[PDB]
RNA sequence: CAUGGUUGUCGUCAGCUCGUGUCGUGAGAUGUUGGGUUAAGUCCCGCAACGAGCGCAACCCUUAUUGUUAGUUGCCAUCAUU
């Protein structure tokens, strides 16, 4: 990646000056219109290591989720995982998706079978009313467990876009010690991610810039 | 005022709970809360909650129309007689 790309990407651009993190000024470059602008050079190289480590947890062969609801990142990290082949959450993230990944493994379990009666032609035969609320169940779980429908296991690695809007998703990765690397903007906090990346995150470009960097990581290491 | 069974009661009110997860040092909490909505915890949406069970609802009986099968002990329109 190119600081001429980022900076195209709008990724420079922060949150406004009162709404920042003091742990962020290790990042920040200077405060523009009360609004503080990150330092493109430490995003250069943490975008780096960002790839370099998405590569190397891709060659292990570990499992990536992508997370996003934010607006601006939900399509982009959905298309970038899909197109990746890893895991992606891009509506609403449920309490216990991880820690209580066994009892999400019961509503998965749930959406292949709705599945299989369509497939099977129960759903011809159904009556009406079952077939129509069938469907509702099914577009649901879909809705908010379609992106991991086929998740084998609990992931090894989890990306994310603004932890500070995906608390639960970042709580989740800390509890499971599955390592971070996140899209960390100016009021977010960095100490909670191990591989930081600082960029802008109510930008749709610099989303899908950032999010294509690391499915492109994880891509090649496959 | 040792009990089984049976029954009254709130009330046919929409409530009562559990599994896993999570929060809290802990008793506990969460879900069951909230915006809507319903007769209903009925249902949609949102939500660190995801589900599930007893409930509610429906399955049951009866009444309101009617197709057909049956046509005596029932009915009499068409018919002729009492
Ligand atoms: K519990
Ligand atoms: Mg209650
Ligand atoms: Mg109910
Ligand atoms: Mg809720």
């Amino acid at each position: 990646i190119s600081m001429k790309q980022l900076l195209e990407a709008g990724v420079h651009f922060g949150h406004q000056t009162r709404r920042w993190n003091p742990k962020m000024k290790k990042y920040i470059f200077t405060e523009r219109n009360g609004i503080y602008i990150i330092d493109l050079q430490k995003t250069v190289k943490l975008v780096d290591a960002a790839y370099d480590y998405m590569k190397n947890v891709a060659e292990e062969g570990g499992v990536a989720l992508f997370v996003g609801t934010k607006k601006q990142a939900q399509e982009a990290i959905k298309d970038e995982a899909i197109r990746a082949g890893q895991y992606y959450v891009n509506h609403r993230w449920l309490g216990g998706t991880l820690t209580n990944w066994d009892t999400i493994q019961k509503r998965i379990a749930r959406l292949k079978k709705i599945n299989a009666m369509e497939e099977d032609g129960t759903f011809e035969v159904l009556p009406k009313k079952e077939v129509a609320g069938l469907n509702k169940e099914r577009e649901r779980l879909e809705k908010f467990l379609g992106g991991i429908a086929d998740m084998p296991r609990i992931p090894d690695v989890m990306y994310i876009v603004d932890p500070r809007k995906e608390r639960i998703a970042v709580q989740e990765a800390h509890k499971l010690n599955i390592p971070i690397v996140a899209m960390v903007d100016t009021n977010c906090d960095p100490d909670e991610i191990d591989v930081v990346i600082p960029s802008n995150d109510d930008a749709i470009r610099a989303v899908k810039l950032i999010t294509a960097k690391m499915a492109d990581a994880f891509i090649e290491g496959n």
